[PDB]
């Protein structure tokens, strides 16, 4: 198997593969479920009526109570059911709020100058020398080994796309302390404006017109742990990638500095994700919603990085998953909340949390966020039950590359079983190897 | 590789061998710390602290297009972009190594945490443990461990001999723009107290802090190998962080199970002796713990508990024996710090704990050749037969984190090789 093979032999001609129309506006990022106020609010597991992460510890702790790993699903004792919620909240220590979605703000500062990193290094000068590389080439392979470092299984470079950066961002004031943040979240608009350097006023976060180019990686989560959702351990997989997240956010964009260039980190906040991972050419989106990855399928985390680096756009890949998701339809049929659609993909929104004037399967994400509560966690069925999740999907006929289509046709276990560094698999590791020929072309 | 660890299993007992005059070493000892090894001159002839000097070495390297001491660039683009990577890796780190104990990452409570605030309506932290049974507790916190970015994990009793008989960290109250002109010391000492608490006076460790988990973080073989030039620097301060976040992660997993947990990274104590004590590798002539997947090419961490657990055996696969004969390092040092000679309980000087058997080294000439190179040298651990251009480096082979494929697959863990 030749990960390398299988992306040139599927990669595309240049250009944005997301088909759009004159409806499209910038969306505002309150408007997400976890954010806008006819979603946030959900009940208990006795009825009452909270912000849905409250409900959401509620149930955790009724299943601690009563030895469950997840809804209707017997722990081994009520131990084994404590260690799987540790280690889920153990893995959110890098990460704000869940996403560290507030721009400017405490893991995610659009400028270093007031980091202990960048005050320790000062005298060297690397964040005040100017560039001393420009060429896009040779950039683009610095950043990108320099991205795999940082912990990232696969990155990609495009041209910033503006139609998937947030109108509004979900921030709090600069002077809220964070035990206060949750309670005084506000909007803030996103503005692009000749400028020389990314920079925050009372009114505006505002990003240079030179900001060209958006750096996406992708951070894979663990197979066997994500297999188990909706139950506790998928919860902990997808959690220790958010701090993963963060960590490859500051790194790069330390580098991006060092670099004599400018970088705004983002982990959940600033734009979407799965927008920019496809006009990157980490993979396509999928009936589900997330970017479907040759390597991992949607198995995988996204972060980003935005910049005035000059680099080379990666091409996008097309390995035929609007086919396979036309006719497979899996994940919304073993969805536990019915939020994903059997249908066609439309240009119109299902509701407030989807962005109209871009075609894609709508799915109902208030009745995805529903079902947290109610199972405890974050649950993944959708992740977990998609065939391009499992390992083994890539064939080769003697000529080419291809989609194995007879594909589509416990907790105890997990904690006693295979686990290796981050949750890598060293039997599929190698599919991420790279080499500068794999970096830039 | 777990074939290998299971062949080469010692019976039960700390492997050091120690003497009567032994005693606990404070940290302001080290060469980074001591007053009599912190100032160096730089290349104009400038007495700074020894990291500022090197950093004009690092800047006088880049204007001349050089990635190391007499070792120019493919252009000044490439010894700059080399210096960039160095300087992001440290991202996570305070001060090169995390050392004060209980400040910025490195506290000793989860209370005042972000993550431990936002969990705080389930109450994992305030829960009694539901589970005390030390081998199940060493299987789960083993995973986590894994979890949290360590190729290498093992257990062992905490051993005092190796704590720092007084900590360098700053006043509680200093801002960091300030600590590096403000570094104390402060006494660590074991008192019968519930909970790890800092006083005026003292860092104050319970007497119930049974245990010590080491964990190893491996470094890149291809960056390491261009030791003493700066992508040797590089992997060097990437893994900094990872170590950061390794003990953040293990600590709140160690406090949600119901447990108290202490950070270290480089500080509280003496990582070699713990990773000897845990079975993760064998004292070498250079100094470092060698390992059988990775040499001394992996970088060491370790946090303390009370959590039960089921501690390691200590190996021996001849390590001794071995850099009885080789002195390779030795050899090779730029600087002349490693001795050829044999093991003694004797110190060469003041940054040497006496009253332990080992291969006495001169870490004052090593740290003098850190500003001369403008790095971190790491040339004994390039040579070193256990650990197997920068353009080519930059062109070539790499993975996530600088992990390598093809050996991933030796620090691959089921619950067998974990309890
Ligand atoms: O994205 C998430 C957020 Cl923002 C919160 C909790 C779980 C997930 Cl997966
Ligand atoms: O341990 C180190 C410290 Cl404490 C500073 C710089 C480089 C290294 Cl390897
Ligand atoms: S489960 Fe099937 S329909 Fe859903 S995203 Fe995966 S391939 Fe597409
Ligand atoms: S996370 Fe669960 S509830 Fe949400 S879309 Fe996926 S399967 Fe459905
Ligand atoms: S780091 Fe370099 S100077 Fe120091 S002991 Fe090793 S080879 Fe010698
Ligand atoms: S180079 Fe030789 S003598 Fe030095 S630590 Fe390695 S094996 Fe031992």
């Amino acid at each position: 198997k030749n990960a390398a093979e299988i992306r040139q032999q599927f990669a595309m001609t240049a250009g944005s593969p997301i088909i759009v129309n004159d409806k499209l506006e910038r969306y505002a990022e309150v408007r997400t479920a976890f954010t806008h106020p006819t979603s946030f609010f959900k009940p208990n597991y006795k009825g009452e009526v909270k912000p849905w992460f409250l409900s959401a510890y509620d149930e955790k702790v009724r299943q601690i109570e009563n030895g469950e790993n997840g809804p209707k699903m017997k722990a081994k004792n009520v131990g084994e059911a404590r260690a799987g919620r540790a280690l889920e909240a153990a893995g959110w220590t890098l990460d704000i709020n869940y996403g560290n979605i507030y721009p400017n703000r405490f893991f995610m500062l659009w400028s270093g100058e007031t980091m202990t990193n960048t005050q320790l290094w000062a005298p060297v000068g690397l964040d005040r020398r100017p560039p001393d590389t420009t060429d896009p080439v040779e950039l683009t392979n610095y950043v990108k080994f320099a991205a795999r470092m940082a912990g990232a299984d696969l990155v990609g470079v495009a041209r910033l796309n503006r139609n998937w950066v947030y109108s509004e961002a979900v921030t709090i004031p600069a002077d809220v302390p964070y035990e206060q943040s949750l309670h005084k979240e506000i909007e803030k608009p996103i503005v692009f404006k000749d400028v020389p350097l990314p920079i925050e006023t009372d009114d505006e976060l505002i990003i240079p017109n030179t900001c060209e180019n958006v750096i996406v990686a992708g951070i894979a989560m663990n197979r066997e742990m994500m297999q188990t959702a909706p139950n506790s351990m998928a919860c902990a997989t997808t959690a220790f990638c958010y701090s993963r997240m963060c960590m490859f956010d500051m790194w790069l964009c330390q580098f991006i500095r060092y670099m004599g260039y400018y970088a705004i980190p983002s982990c959940n906040g600033v734009g979407q994700s799965v927008a920019f991972a496809v006009e990157a050419g980490l993979g396509q989106a999928s009936r589900m919603g997330a970017c479907i990855t040759p390597e991992f399928g949607p198995n995988v985390r996204l972060t980003k990085v935005f910049t005035n680096m000059p680099l080379v756009p990666d091409k996008p890949i097309d390995f035929g998953v609007t086919e396979f998701c036309e006719t497979c339809k899996k994940c919304a049929r073993e969805c536990p909340s019915k939020a994903i659609t059997e249908g066609p993909r439309t240009f119109e929104g299902r509701s407030i949390h989807n962005q109209s004037g871009k075609l894609q399967w709508q799915n109902d994400y208030n009745k995805c966020l529903g079902y947290w509560p109610e199972s405890g966690g974050y649950c993944g069925v959708c992740v977990a039950v998609c065939p391009f999740t499992k390992g083994n999907i890539w064939i080769h006929d003697g000529v080419e590359w291809l989609i194995d289509n007879t594909r589509f046709l416990n907790i105890t276990e997990v904690w006693d079983g295979k686990i290796n560094t981050y949750g890598l698999d060293a039997d599929h590791f190698r599919d991420t190897v790279s080499f500068r020929k794999d970096r830039v072309k």
